[PDB]
């Protein structure tokens, strides 16, 4: 999935994020889909979090002779969520949120050896969400959502065994009897590990819309299709490289050299548009059915390339990610009036063709499950506990003049709190 994330809700961790379109039994739905406004009759307030937990670790040996071994590079995140919906009429209510759809997070220690490409890569992105819906009828309503998305990330990569490998290579060469091929190599061979290579940060607004159709056959049934449009994020950042000016023009694949000082730059930011199509099946008093299929346009994720404000090309990188599907099912078990059980499983393919991979953004096909609970105090309060477990497949990469092999796995813990306001009289 990318960098992409759907940790919205405590609830929709413990059924693998199936259906999330349509059920209602809480609040932070309607921020998946506008359209399930129409499903409360109350104001209604839902937040909490998801405690993220990555174990991704990165194994192989540089062509130097070092180790591309790097241990635990997913670090460990807080991803917040809060939901409020408001019913206005019997046909029109209205919904914001807070919850974020994109982050990332991969750091390699500044010494490791395929710096080059495998630094620090951050991130964070904050969705903003305000929207209404419209109950057309018994059958069906429509929802539709403005976003400001607020986006902070850095990039920073390092010099890794390069300059050995440089200075290697030209010791091998003729120029290596030369007196300036020997000059030079000791110019490489001195690029220490931990160089700065590249530095790229900044903190952007992106806006973008979404919109979703609700669908029900009675009220145990109901099917939904959903669409968040594409973001882009001009970033206007700083740019910077600690290697000396000279390294410049010759036209190697090395980031603009800017002696450590602060450049301008400027970078598009990508974030792919979504669809989304789902079902909930109340099949008992106690026991209902979930289920979806997404489908994200990661094609719109080509590159990302920082430039002056001169136009000039500072940093860039070819993506080349492709669209991807992600597939849940779930069932949730209602027990008695306090008590109410879940359990999912899903599995969404990599946007990333293998052969595009790369150490900085870990990423394969990953296979959901999870199990969570809900305790209600009252009808007006009641608190979620998810739980998940996501293992995958472990992948080769070959990114530069390195030959990696990822394996990464991932524990999820969630916890939200639900309430509930008097409906409040309408005509
Ligand atoms: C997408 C860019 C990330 C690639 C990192 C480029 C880092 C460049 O090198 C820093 C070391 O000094 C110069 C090396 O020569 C350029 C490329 O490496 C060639 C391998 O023999
Ligand atoms: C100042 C601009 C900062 C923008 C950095 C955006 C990073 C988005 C995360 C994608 C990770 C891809 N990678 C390897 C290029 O870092
Ligand atoms: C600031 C947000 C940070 C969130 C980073 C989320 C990392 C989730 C880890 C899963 C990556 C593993 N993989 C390859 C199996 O997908
Ligand atoms: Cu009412
Ligand atoms: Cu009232
Ligand atoms: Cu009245």
């Amino acid at each position: 999935a990318g960098f992409q994330l759907n940790e919205f809700s405590s609830s929709g961790l413990g059924r693998a994020y199936s259906g999330e379109g349509a059920i209602a039994d809480d609040a932070g739905n309607v921020s998946r889909n506008p359209a399930l406004i129409t499903m409360f009759d109350r104001p209604t307030f839902s937040a909490g979090a998801v405690y993220i937990d990555p174990d991704v670790n990165i194994s192989g040996t540089s062509p130097s002779g070092r180790s591309l071994k790097a241990d635990n590079i997913a670090p460990t995140a807080w991803v917040p969520n809060m939901h409020f919906v408001a019913p206005i009429n019997d046909q029109f209510g209205w919904g914001a949120s807070i919850t974020s759809n994109y982050g990332l997070a991969t750091e390699f220690n500044d010494t490791y050896a395929g710096g080059s490409v495998g630094g620090t890569t951050d991130l964070e992105t904050m969705n903003l969400n305000l929207s209404g819906a419209y109950r057309l009828n018994n059958a069906w309503s429509f929802g539709l959502g403005f976003n400001a998305v607020y986006a902070r990330a850095k990039i920073e990569r390092f010099a890794g065994d390069l300059g050995q490998l440089v200075a290697g290579q030209i010791m091998q060469s003729p120029a290596g009897q030369t007196q300036q091929g020997q000059a030079l190599a000791a110019t490489a061979n001195g690029i220490d590990s931990n160089t700065k290579i590249a530095h790229l940060n900044g903190n952007q607004w992106g806006f973008g819309w979404n919109a979703g159709i609700l669908y029900e056959l009675d009220k145990n049934n109901r099917y939904a299709l959903t669409y968040r449009s594409e973001v882009k994020i001009d970033f206007k950042g700083n740019y910077s490289s600690d290697l000396n000016r000279a390294f410049n023009n010759y036209g190697l694949p090395i980031p603009t050299a800017t002696g450590g000082a602060t450049q301008s730059g400027y970078l598009t930011l990508n974030l792919p548009e979504m669809w989304e199509v789902s079902g909930y099946n109340r099949v008992d008093p106690q026991w209902a059915i979930h289920y979806s299929l997404a489908y994200t346009s990661w094609s719109q994720f080509q590159q990302l390339k920082a430039t002056s404000t001169s136009g000039d090309t500072l940093f860039q990188k070819h993506e080349g990610f492709k669209d991807a599907y992600r597939i849940a099912l779930g069932t949730t078990y209602y027990y008695d009036d306090n008590w109410t059980f879940r359990t999912g499983i899903a599995f969404d393919d990599s946007p990333v063709p293998a052969q595009n991979r790369s150490i900085s953004i870990p990423d394969q096909d990953r296979f959901w499950l999870s199990a969570g609970t809900t305790y209600a105090f009252n009808k007006d309060a009641s608190v979620d506990v998810g739980v998940s477990y996501m293992h995958g497949q472990s992948v080769k990469i070959n990114e530069g003049p390195y030959q990696f092999e990822s394996e990464g796995k991932a524990w999820l813990f969630g916890t939200n709190f639900n309430y509930a306001f008097h409906h409040h009289h309408h005509h």
